[PDB]
């Protein structure tokens, strides 16, 4: 009845970095959970070996899961999520799980609960559901990333990313169908303005064409949607990013083209107003509060503010976040946190605030699907994890459509105040 063997190893991300992978033994079956990676968040531990990986091996993770973790989970309960992923942060014992890594730890969290939800004979997302008191589980409109800024592109881009959305889909199968089909349409145009190397992906698998206008990726995008067919049927997602354009020092952001936060919103002010943006990831710095706040009352009933540096899947930033009101719905990484007792102890504090809840992927993902299972089973309504290209998000758009054909026609599709 009980864990029979706790096992890690050392794997490769989706560019080419390691992470740690377990697997956690039943009578029932070999259940197998990998870690993805992309201040205030769980330690991701790594080995610093130079001759390694440039430092970037898992080596002293995977000990720590094979040492001190597998020893402490053998024969005991897998049905006991809360229980066990209690006794591994205790284990590590620090706020942060900068001992063991939340690397090691999340690992176990994960498989023990796909174990368990063997043991229990449902789907993993059944299961999930369950443990959060979901009320209705549904699949998620997903929104995927199209086009590259910021850090990332050599584009005069300064936001990371901008992405497509299927809201006015009636399923999950139309959702992937429409986003693909504008992905393509993107792709064609992208090519036919700036060329075929232009149309190579990053490392979620938008593009990052060498565009020089602040104002023309947004029409772009609408562009596509029109080509593809789906004038009318999609939305727009943003994530600013906006840290990485910020001085501590300067109190300004670099669009060199200084501007101040007040100036900022006159921005997202424009484009919300011409677009039909409903979501704005980072706007501002993640200690910018106040700046959050006031652009959060400003689109009341337009977008959503989304906290992601802000918030970091951290319980004490989410209510720091609360007390200001400085954003309204919560970018979910498990691996920030954790352990799926408290990733799921966050989505249910948000929630039960008023947020949203959008599960996200990392920039380093692998083929695991585990966060398909977590956004059906949590109901959020909301999931970013990749354009439809590359293998470690298609795994993630596909899980998705065999959720959907397991729930049957009746199965409910996207976010009720986008649909
Ligand atoms: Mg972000």
């Amino acid at each position: 009845m009980t864990i029979q063997k706790v096992h890690g190893r050392e794997i490769l991300d989706s560019r080419g970095n390691p992470t740690v992978e377990v697997e956690v033994t039943t009578e029932l079956g070999v259940f197998r959970s990998a870690v993805p990676s992309g201040i205030h968040e769980a330690c991701e531990l790594r080995d610093d070996d130079k001759r390694r990986y440039l430092g970037k091996g898992c080596l002293n993770a995977v000990k720590n899961v094979n040492d001190v973790l597998a020893p402490a989970l053998v024969g005991k309960d897998e049905l006991q999520q809360s229980t066990l992923d209690k006794l591994m942060r205790d284990l590590d014992g620090t706020p942060n799980k900068s001992k063991l890594g939340a690397n090691a730890i999340l690992g176990c969290s994960m498989a023990i609960s796909k174990a368990a939800a063997a043991r229990k004979g449902v789907p993993l997302y059944r299961y999930l559901a369950e443990l959060a008191g979901t009320k209705e589980v549904r699949l998620p409109v997903p929104c995927f990333n199209v086009i590259n800024g910021g850090k990332h592109a050599g584009n005069a881009l300064p936001f990371q990313e901008f992405m497509i959305a299927p809201v006015k889909a009636g399923s999950f199968n139309e959702a992937l169908r429409m986003g693909a089909e504008v992905y393509h349409s993107l792709k064609s145009i992208i090519k036919k303005k700036y060329g075929q190397d232009a149309v190579n992906v990053g490392d979620e698998g938008g593009f990052a064409p060498p565009i020089t206008d602040i104002n023309e990726p947004l029409p772009i995008l609408m562009e596509a949607i029109e080509q593809a067919g789906h004038k009318g049927r999609f939305a727009i997602c943003m994530d600013s990013a906006a840290s990485e354009t910020y001085d501590e020092n300067k109190k300004q952001y670099n669009l060199a083209t200084w501007v101040t936060a007040k100036q900022l919103a006159e921005t997202y002010a424009k484009w919300v107003s011409e677009y039909p943006i409903v979501s704005l990831e980072d706007p501002y710095d993640q200690d910018d509060f106040d700046g959050f706040a006031g652009i959060t009352e400003a689109l009341k009933g337009k977008a959503q503010v989304v906290g992601d540096d802000l918030t970091v899947t951290n319980v004490s930033r989410i209510k720091t976040a609360i007390e200001k009101k400085a954003c309204n719905s919560l970018l979910l990484k498990i691996n920030q946190i954790g352990t799926i007792t408290e990733a799921i102890e966050a989505s249910k504090f948000c929630m039960s605030n008023g947020w949203s809840v959008m599960v996200s992927h990392r920039s380093g993902e692998t083929e695991d699907t585990y966060i398909a299972d977590l956004v059906v089973g949590l109901g959020t309504g909301q999931i970013k994890t990749g354009a439809p290209c590359r293998g470690e998000r298609t795994a993630k758009l596909n899980q998705l459509l065999r959720i959907e054909e397991e729930l049957g026609a009746h199965a409910k599709f996207g976010f009720p105040a986008w649909s």
